């Protein structure tokens, strides 16, 4: 298959404009399309889960053009829930996000469409939001294993009291809270115990109120949501960039800088992994945050032992960071890392451990004791564009590395080799 090589990298430096926040693109696309009015996105990400979204807004019949990068998008906002009948197919790829908010969405009204994707979604849990979503009157079928894409959608969510468990996934209330408003009676949305991935909460709410919509939020335990609302256009919105993928380029600077600056995001962000730099000063790192920027820059790296559940996506990139640091580092309270792309706790623990760590693959928690020296590793991906982005950082270190399928990291970066090339010195 394919396979890319990334040499010895001595140290990086530089600049990388960020390429849009994929949580915050497609959670701004659905909103515009369901809102009055016409949107215009800039700084959208173009990767296979935004062209997903947009690929399914069309087989819906929303109309939108795009720029020559696809990171400029004009969209003609529907003026309400989005409407197919005739079971039709929208192909979602292994887009988290697009897959559950659609699920929800979809139920407005009376509708008879088919959700699926890639083999993996169909591996993916969705049970707990059709549990809720049919509590708000719902009628949902599993065409294939039950708690699982893919869906048959056939409307009815009315609203009322809807509980939903936020113990696996917090997409399910993200959900959830975009699709209620749109009701035509008041939802009380309660979460029955814990609340995982908390962070992306806010940046749903925060999207939620930028399109017009207000909810109230009690201790993040229950949600009041009134009914008959509609979403409105904010007129030309900027998406941040992507702070999970700059995970990479911080780390990157951590391990081997030199210092490095990512632009699009800085300290005013909504999204939780900008809380990465804070995990790299703790290793050790120098961090600077500007109001469109956050550097880093080398100092030391300590290992670390830390609860990681706010921030579940770049928390991979300190597991393949731990190989530089100094002791054994743990990431705790991380289980949902095993329903994601792949199972990220089997697939980084098997991969560390190829290029010479011993590592504890715990339940819900990985222990990683980096070795005196990495090794050369060809690492397998799992089609998940974290793990390729997560060991492209073992190239920081006297040993090459090779990558296999190397552009499973379009799902979220199609530029990232480029981009990490561009930091990358001789000297
Ligand atoms: O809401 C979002 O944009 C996301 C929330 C997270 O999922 P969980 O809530 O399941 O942890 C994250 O891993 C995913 O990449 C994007």
């Amino acid at each position: 298959m394919e396979s890319l090589t990334l040499q010895p990298i001595a140290r990086v430096d530089g600049t990388i404009n960020l390429p849009g926040s994929k949580s915050v693109s497609n959670r701004a696309l659905l909103l515009a399309a369901l809102a009055h009015g016409k949107t215009v996105l800039t700084n959208l990400l173009d990767s296979d889960d935004v062209r997903h979204m947009l690929n399914a807004l069309t087989a819906l019949g929303v109309s939108y053009t795009l720029s020559a990068d696809r990171t400029r998008c004009e969209i003609i906002g529907n003026g309400g829930p989005l409407h197919a009948e005739g079971a039709l197919e929208l192909f979602l790829g292994n887009a988290g996000i697009a897959m559950r908010s659609l699920a929800a969405a979809l139920c407005l009204g009376s509708n008879d469409i088919v959700l699926t994707g890639e083999p993996r979604m169909k591996e993916r849990p969705i049970g707990h939001l059709v549990d809720a979503l049919r509590l708000g009157g719902a009628k949902i079928t599993y065409l294939e294993q039950e708690n699982y894409p893919p869906l048959r959608l056939q409307g009815g969510f009315t609203g009322g009291n809807v509980d939903v468990d936020g113990s696996v996934s917090s997409q399910f209330l993200t959900a959830l809270l975009m699709t209620a408003p749109l009701a035509p009676e008041d939802t009380v949305i309660r979460i029955k115990g814990d609340l995982v991935s908390k962070p992306y909460i806010d940046i749903t709410l925060n999207l939620m109120k930028t399109f017009g919509v207000e909810i109230e939020n009690q201790h993040y335990q229950q949600f009041v949501v009134k009914g008959g609302q509609s979403y409105q256009s904010p007129g030309t919105y900027l998406v941040e960039g992507d702070a999970s993928s700059a995970s990479y380029f911080l780390a990157a600077a951590a391990i081997k800088g030199g210092t490095v600056k990512v632009t699009g995001i800085g300290r005013n962000s909504m999204q939780g992994d900008i809380r990465f730099a804070d995990v790299l000063e703790k290793m050790g790192a120098t961090i600077c945050w500007g109001d469109d920027y956050i550097s880093c820059t080398r100092g030391e790296l300590n290992a670390i032992d830390m609860d990681m559940n706010h921030i579940p996506d770049a928390a991979m990139t300190i597991a393949t960071a731990a190989l530089f640091a100094k002791g054994t580092t743990t990431l705790r309270n991380i289980y949902n890392w095993r329903v994601k792309e792949t199972d990220r706790l089997f697939a980084m623990a098997t991969e560390l451990r190829k290029v010479g760590a011993e590592v504890e693959e715990g339940h819900d928690y990985i222990r990683i004791t980096p070795p005196e020296k990495l090794n050369f590793a060809e690492i397998a991906t799992y089609n998940d564009h974290r793990m390729a982005m997560c060991f492209s950082l073992v190239a920081l270190s006297d040993t090459p590395v090779t990558i296999l399928d190397p552009k499973c990291t379009a799902k979220t970066f199609p530029d990232y080799f480029e981009q990490l090339a561009r930091i990358s010195q001789a000297a």
